[PDB]
């Protein structure tokens, strides 16, 4: 196996967005501030440890992870929670939260993420630049 792990990608349609932040309890302001952001999401591989960034609002996170193994890292709510990755296949990710499913797979130039939250299930997808 040898495949590169390591691109960028720039949002492109998105599913009740919104919706998210009622879910997690945001205002108008800040959802109304997301949506003024670009959610763009950086992957980042090294023989097996990914390397993830978070641009929330032009601000970077700075974090490694490593499949096979379950870590914890820092929300966005200055909470700490243990997620895991897993592989099955020749490019599919399932990863799950402290409480919430997701899903990862590829498709093409396609990602398709989900989520549930306040009852709330939304999908994301993205293209190639």
């Amino acid at each position: 196996g040898s495949m590169s792990f390591s691109g960028k990608y720039q949002l492109q349609s998105q599913e009740n967005f919104e919706a998210f932040m009622k879910a997690i309890g945001l205002p108008e302001e800040l959802i109304q501030k997301g949506k003024d952001i670009k959610g763009v999401s950086e992957i980042v591989q090294n023989g097996k440890h990914f390397k993830f960034t978070i641009t929330a609002g032009s601000k970077v996170i700075q974090n490694e992870f490593t499949v096979g193994e379950e870590c914890e890292l820092e929300t966005m709510t200055g909470e700490k929670v243990k997620t895991v990755v897993q592989l099955e296949g020749d490019n599919k990710l399932v990863t799950t939260f402290k409480n919430i499913k997701s899903v990862t797979e590829l498709n093409g130039d396609i990602i398709t993420n989900t989520m549930t939250l306040g009852d709330i299930v939304f999908k994301r997808i993205s293209k190639r630049i």
